């Protein structure tokens, strides 16, 4: 169950989200990634930011080793963090992510954010006054370093994440371009459905990948507790009763039926197993336009600290 990418390789349309807050013990990312693979996931979304590539790579390496799966069956994804946007820091970051996860290549390497941060070992550098230190980098130079990684064979496909239309065209309107981004991974869910951005990506053979499709983890550091909880929407709860399903399954099927590759994080065995069942039912045209009307342009990620960056995507 995949969608062909604009460089030839294939991406499973349902992916597993591996991020959990640092409060969650690192051993969990190993247990739930194996359970996700046993449940039927073959697309695994990770990143250098999530501090989990060893447990994730170990789980992948262990399911390959016990004979459940082979390396070609697994679509593994990592992301270049924003402190590594200077072109010389790109390949060492990917090799470090490969060394950490113990894989010879990633199926997908993404530019995690367009908001470049100052290079360093800190995932978020902060100055004297406790504010985040930005950095100015021409992102097309970063993409060239990304392109070389695909040539080197460390990344089967390369793409971006949290890129708006203007930032996407900057990559497409790049001189000497060799590989267009196979995908743009952005926040997408019935309350914020990226309809105009999805049309643009469709018009460029670029796959839109939805993160926070279930309505996000609502971490206290980045989300307002008064913001609407997507899985409590009366419309989503109503359709789940009609189809005898769950509100999460309604949200996941919503993206799968408009050409969106959808991610879903879960560290709960039953909900992990519950999410693969999105392929067992279908939404009607009436159900699709009912969810269509829920768009209220709601960013679950909100950060005024990152509102002053020249490349902030929204
Ligand atoms: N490119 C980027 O900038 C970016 C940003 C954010 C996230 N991501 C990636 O996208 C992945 C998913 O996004 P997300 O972190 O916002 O989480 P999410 O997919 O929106 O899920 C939100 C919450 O819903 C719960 N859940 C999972 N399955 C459920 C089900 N069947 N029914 C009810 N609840 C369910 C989960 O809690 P339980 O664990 O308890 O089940 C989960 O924490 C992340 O893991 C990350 O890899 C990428
Ligand atoms: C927009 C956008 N542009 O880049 C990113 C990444 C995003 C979305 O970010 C999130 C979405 C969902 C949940 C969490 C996050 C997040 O934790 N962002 C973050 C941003 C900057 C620094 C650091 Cl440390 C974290």
């Amino acid at each position: 169950q995949c969608v062909k990418l604009n460089d030839g390789h294939f991406m499973p349309v349902l992916g597993f989200g591996t991020y959990a807050p640092p409060e969650v013990p690192r051993s969990k990312a190993l247990e739930v990634t194996k359970l996700a693979i046993e449940a039927g996931f073959r697309h695994i979304d990770s990143a250098h930011l999530y501090n989990n590539e060893e447990q994730v790579g170990l789980a992948i390496r262990s399911k390959i080793a016990d004979g459940s799966v082979k390396r070609e069956d697994i679509f593994y994804t990592s992301k270049l963090w924003s402190t590594f946007h200077r072109p010389e820091l790109v390949r060492p970051a990917l090799e470090n992510s490969l060394k950490k996860a113990q894989l010879d290549y990633v199926d997908l390497y993404l530019i995690h954010s367009p908001m470049s941060l100052k290079p360093g070992e800190e995932l978020s550098p902060t100055d004297e006054n406790g504010k985040v230190i930005f950095d100015i980098v021409d992102l097309c130079t970063t993409w060239e370093a990304m392109e070389k990684c695909k040539d080197a064979g460390l990344a089967k496909s390369i793409g971006v994440s949290n890129f708006n239309r203007r930032q996407l065209e900057m990559i497409l309107n790049k001189p000497g371009l060799k590989y267009k981004p196979v995908c743009n991974q952005v926040e997408c869910h019935p309350y914020f459905n990226r309809s105009k951005l999805l049309d643009f990506c469709k018009s460029k053979d670029i796959v839109l990948v939805a993160y926070s499709a279930l309505g996000s983890q609502r971490d206290k550091r980045w989300v307002d507790p008064n913001s609407p909880v997507l899985l409590e929407d009366p419309v989503l709860c109503a359709l789940a009763k009609k189809h005898k399903r769950t509100p999460a399954l309604i949200a996941l099927r919503y993206q799968l039926q408009r050409g969106v590759v959808v991610l879903a994080k879960s560290y709960n065995e039953q909900r992990i197993r519950q999410n693969v069942q999105v392929f067992e039912f279908q939404l009607t045209a009436e159900d699709m336009k009912a969810i269509d009307g829920l768009d209220r342009n709601l960013h679950y990620f909100n950060s005024d600290s990152f509102a002053s960056h020249p490349n902030y995507p929204y």
